Order: C-alpha cells, then structure tokens, then sequence
C-alpha cells in the first residue's frame, strides 16, 4: 500500500485494458483505495503517456492534490467505495458489448452460469446521467449495492472487486457475457437463463 | 510419456488458447493421458502464472496428489477418456461462439465439410449440469461416445485428441464452425447444409 | 512545421490505423495542411513501403511537385481544408464498420454521448460519387461545414481535427460508434439515442 | 523465377495470411505458376513447419516429383491458371467472412467500389463438389473465366493475381467485401448497391 506501487499497477491496468480489446481512446478511468480517499488516472491523458506522477490522490472531501486535474468520473468512483465496501480497486472503461447492451438499456441475464461472479443472477443497467455528474453517481452507488458490476446507460461499464486483477477480470468476464448476450439475441428473443435456483446453487460453489 | 514434458505442453496449450482467442480469464482447463491417470491444470490459476510443479496428477481412482487443486472439471476428463480410449487430450474453454450456440442448445449442423472433423455430421450439445459436478461428466461422456466434440449448454465446449496439438487443432476449427454458424442463422434460419451422403463421401476422404 | 518532420507523423499514423484496424490494403489516405497547399500520401503505395520521400506537396493551385502522384483524393483534403478552416489534418480510410454504415447510406445518431466529439449530435453520410473525383469533393466539404467527420456512401470515412492525433483519435472514436451502432440496429429499430437537449449538455462539457 | 526465390514467398504468403486473419488451421493452399507447371504447398503442414524443401512442384501433366504430397486441391490450382493465363498466383483460403457467404451459395454484390478489384460487378459463388475432386476443379475454372477470385459453394475462397503479393492483396479484399455484405445484410435485404453503369465508370478509374 504505498503510492509508487500503487500508482503503476493502476497505469499497467489501463494499458491491460487497451491490450484485451475492453477499452481505447482516452475512455475509461481507474482507481484504487488510497488512505482515507483513492488515487486514480488524470482526465483525458493518454494511457501512454501516462507515469505514476501523473496518477491523482484525492482525499476523503474531495481534495485532490494541486496541479493536477483528476478523471472526470471521481464522484463515481467515490460513490462505488461507499456502496461496497469490500471493494478495493473500481475500473471503469467504453467496452464495445457492455456499451451496446447499456444503448438498449437492458440488464445482462443469466445466460451463463459465470454471470454469478457479478454476485447475483444479472449485470444491471443504471439509468443515464450526463458523464462526470453528482447525479450519475447516486445511480451507479444505487445499482453496485448488490452487484460487483453496472453498465452505465448509454455509457459503458464500471466494474470493482478486491484489488485491480480481480477488478480487471471481472471487468473483462462481463464484456464476455455482453457479447454472448448481443450474439444470441440477434438469433432469439428471449434468449434462454438459467433459472434463480440455478444460479443459487452456482453461487453457492463460488 | 514424461511427466516435466506433458506438463510443459499443458500450459502452452493453456497459452495458445488465448493466443487464439479459443479461451481467456480464469475458464478452461487442459489434461493428458497419464500413466494409470491424467495430468490435468490446476483449478483458478493464471495461465501465466502456470509452471510445470503446477500441474497436478490424478490416478485411476480420483487420487490426486497432496497438496495441489485439481481443476473442479477433473471428473469430465476422466469420462472422456473412458469414453474415447482412442483420446490422450482433452482440451475444454469458454470459446465465445461456441459458447453462443450453447446457450442457443442447438447442434452445430453440416454447414462446411471440416464438420466432419468431429468425427460426424454434427457437433451435438450436452445438457447443462452445474460445473465441476458428476452429473456434468454423464452429459460429456455420453455426448463423446460418437463425437470427438461436444458443446456444454450455458457452458462452453470440450474437444479431444490423439494428442494436444491435434486436440488444440480440432477445438479451434470448431470455434470457427460455431461461427459460421451464428453468422448465417442471424441472416436465415435454417442454415443450408451438406447432405448426409455427402459428408459421408467426405468422412471417406479423410 | 518541418516536411520532414511531418512526413514522419503521415506515415505514422497510417501505420497506427492499420494497427488499430481501422484500414488495411491499398485503402486510405492521409494529410497535414503544409505552406499554401498541404502534404499528402502517395497513391497507391502500401504503408509499409512509405517513407518521406514519397511523401508528396500539393501548392494552393493544386500543383503537386514533379514525379509524384498524390492520392486520387488529394481533392477533397483540399475541400476539406477550406470547408474547416479549424482543421490541420485529414485522415481517411475505409474502416469496417464506419463503411457498412455508409452503405446503409445512414448517419449515425446520438446513441452515445461521445457523438459530441464530432462536433454535434450526428456522424452524416455524404452522397456517392465516383472516387477520386470533383463532384465527391463537393459532397464531402458540404458535409464538414458543421461536423468533423463525415461516413463517404458506399465507400468509407473521412475525419480532420487540428493535428493527426487527434484527427486519428477521431477517426477510431467513430469506429466504435459505428459499430455500437450496427450491433444494436441487428436487434432494433429505431436504435435509442440520447436527447438532443442532452446532447445540447455534453457539447458544453466538451 | 527461382525455385527458391518463390518458395520462401509461397510461405510468407501463408504466414501472412494467418496474421491478417484470413485463414487458420490447416486449411488453405498457394501457389505460383512455375517452368510448364506450378509450385504448390504441401497437404497438411502446418504454415510453421513449412519450409522451402516442403514446396512441391508439378509438371505439366500432373506429375509431383516423388516422396512429395502436394496440396488436395491441386487440381483447381491448374485450372485456374488454365482459365487465368494472366495469372501467376493462386491463393486459396477459408476465410470466415467469404466462408459464410458461400454458405449462403451468394455471389457478392456492388457494395462497394473496391468489387470492381475481382474484375467485375460481383464475386461469384461456384457451385459444391467434394474438396480436392475434378469436378469442383470445372467449377472454379468456369467462374474464374470472368473474375479474379470466387468463393466456393460450404468451403472458402480462392484469389488469383499476377503474383503473390497481388494474389494476398485481392483474397483480402474480398473478405473484407463479405465481411461489409454479411453487416448489412443482417439488418436489410437487399443491401443497397451501386448501379452496373457505375461500376462500369470506376473499371475505367482502375
Ligand atoms: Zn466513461
Ligand atoms: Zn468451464
Ligand atoms: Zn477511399
Ligand atoms: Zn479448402
């Protein structure tokens, strides 16, 4: 837990992100729990550009540190530390699936049995609010209060475990389920679940 | 037939899978033949964390060695095996199309030649069972009797060999069969297909 | 501000566009505003094989420097320059998505809020004209007036901003657009899309 | 025009198209057209184990020299640079986009300007006949009379240039051709097209 140490891992998890195809451009936003507040990546820099100097601490009000303008999404980030408190890293990224799914505003279902490693029997959908937005963070608190993972309305994902490997494999695990759900969708509606009891018992092995 | 050299083919299968895009994140799971046995990959551990003191053996009776997880699939490779005795590698992942049409629960019908890989005119699907559960090895070893292929409904698919390159092989090729397939059945439903005869006459060819 | 300088970033993000898959082939084309006219790829002439040298200068008349043959559509650069007085780079290609749109002959519409980046709350989609032609240029210069990029009908995308990163940011940025566009259009029509009050709103946090 | 020259192309030739995406597995074959007959890969080697010493060559008759196993469809080989006397390579893949077509039995349309690249206003879909047979070696050489490069009916895609690099460039094309074909296809039918007369103009540009 020492800020070095932290701040690179957060950098090599975005450029991660980039490498498994579940984010570009200047999308997406990482953090990790720091002290009383977080630290988490600049807004609009670079993945490649970017340097553990660059990674932005902010305090438990709110206080980031001078002379640097932290990710736009940081009321966000917040908000999914408070509504899960077991969580310890939040990765936020436009995966192409988990995108198209929040554009048709619907919750991921239990299309497959590994849909229990979001904690539950479905991925929700919070309702639109414009980015980096008070507003948008009382949606994402509300959906992640009994799911490790929300799609963001016309947005994206946000995705938050115990650290940033689980962060990011969850994160990863869900644009897997998306794209399972778009494809089969496209061929049937609906498409076929398991049933809750199903689901239990798989949650139950987990 | 040394131990340290199937080990070292274990994880590059493991490697090659994600290389491919047959496989990622902490799903699939790979075995050999095995003296009396199998050497099969452990249960949740990075394909890039993997090493050869990793994998773990399990004999005729389900013993596997102290102090090492086996994979929590270890029960339908040994169905495989006693299924096809002609098989000395199972290859099984979450192989995003193949994975689709699971959920969909249909066969993968004649709609290319190379179907005939499989042993047949089909590539069937397996009645879900949870995982890592011996109702699960039933449905495989039941499945694999005729076919060297089989899907797992709301699961994925499970491919075996002569050998882990052959076994790598075939999984592969269906991966791009189940493609095929979600591809045109989004266009028209029903997909043309060979004739039996024909994939008899191809079958001959082979 | 140096040709040589320059020349180096063209042939960059050609090179950077076919690694992020927005064009391949013989297909696209790309140039910076130099002097009076502008500095432009040569025509047909594969990524891989470019360097400075064939890097070709265009005056204000359309006078392209002597045993050099500019690209086809060295035209509608020069449209798109004047059209956007704003814009230092143009970049084009025929990307996936962004074309299968263009033959669909649609804009595309505020399905996500980063729509804003174009400049509005639509990607348009210029009429078809034979490539490499006068009346093409006259299609796309009107169709820049107010947007940033514009999809060719039947053909491809085109997208200027101040300087190559960021009109190569643009031109990728639209890809995922397009693509988030063409995924949800196979399962519904109308796709839902973001008011244009919303949209009114991320253009000021723009 | 040296053995060896053309056969270290004949493998790059494979190797590339693996890395381009456009085919995989053990599927596929290439060759050039070399003294009285052509320089063919052999059956059944996988592209990373292929080595100069591997290429076959067949004579005028069909004569491969001894202890060599040419590639199953040699004989459609033959009688594409039989139909293509302008043609001195032959590249043959299944490539899934131009895969699914066929599977289809669809000739491609005017899409796109770029079809105009297979010398006419479409790509043909030959009828099926059982892999590596005679008779499906008079259907490619009746489709190929007309155009550069055809699919074939449940199986692939076979391309045809004045040379290898040509040859990879075309087959490319194509699937990217079946890739904008099978998009839009599945959200409307009939896909728009450019009219004949158009195509006609854009011939002439070539
Ligand atoms: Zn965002
Ligand atoms: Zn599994
Ligand atoms: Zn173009
Ligand atoms: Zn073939």
């Amino acid at each position: 837990m020492e800020r070095n140490k932290l701040a690179r891992q957060i950098i090599d998890t975005c450029l991660e992100m980039t490498r498994l195809g579940l984010n570009q451009g200047t999308a997406g936003n990482v953090s990790v729990r720091y002290q009383d507040g977080m630290l988490i990546t600049p807004t609009g820099i670079p993945y490649e550009k970017l340097t553990e100097s660059h990674i932005v601490f902010i305090d438990g009000n709110g206080k980031h540190e001078e002379g640097k303008l932290p990710s736009s999404e940081w009321r966000f980030h917040m908000a999914a530390y408070q509504s899960r408190p077991d969580a310890n890293a939040v990765v936020h990224n436009h995966a192409v699936h988990c995108t198209a799914v929040s554009i048709l505003n619907r919750s991921i279902p239990a299309i497959h049995y590994m849909i229990a490693a979001a904690g539950g029997n479905s991925i929700p959908c919070a309702p639109y609010a414009t980015f980096g937005t008070r507003e948008l963070s009382e949606h994402v608190a509300l959906a992640l209060k009994n799911r490790k993972a929300t799609l963001l309305q016309h947005h994206g994902l946000i995705a938050c475990e115990v650290n940033l490997e689980k962060a990011l494999w969850l994160a990863h695990e869900v644009e897997v389920l998306a794209q399972l759900y778009l494809t089969t969708l496209a061929i049937t509606d609906p498409v076929p679940v398991l049933s809750d009891e199903e689901i239990a018992v798989v949650l139950e092995k987990f």
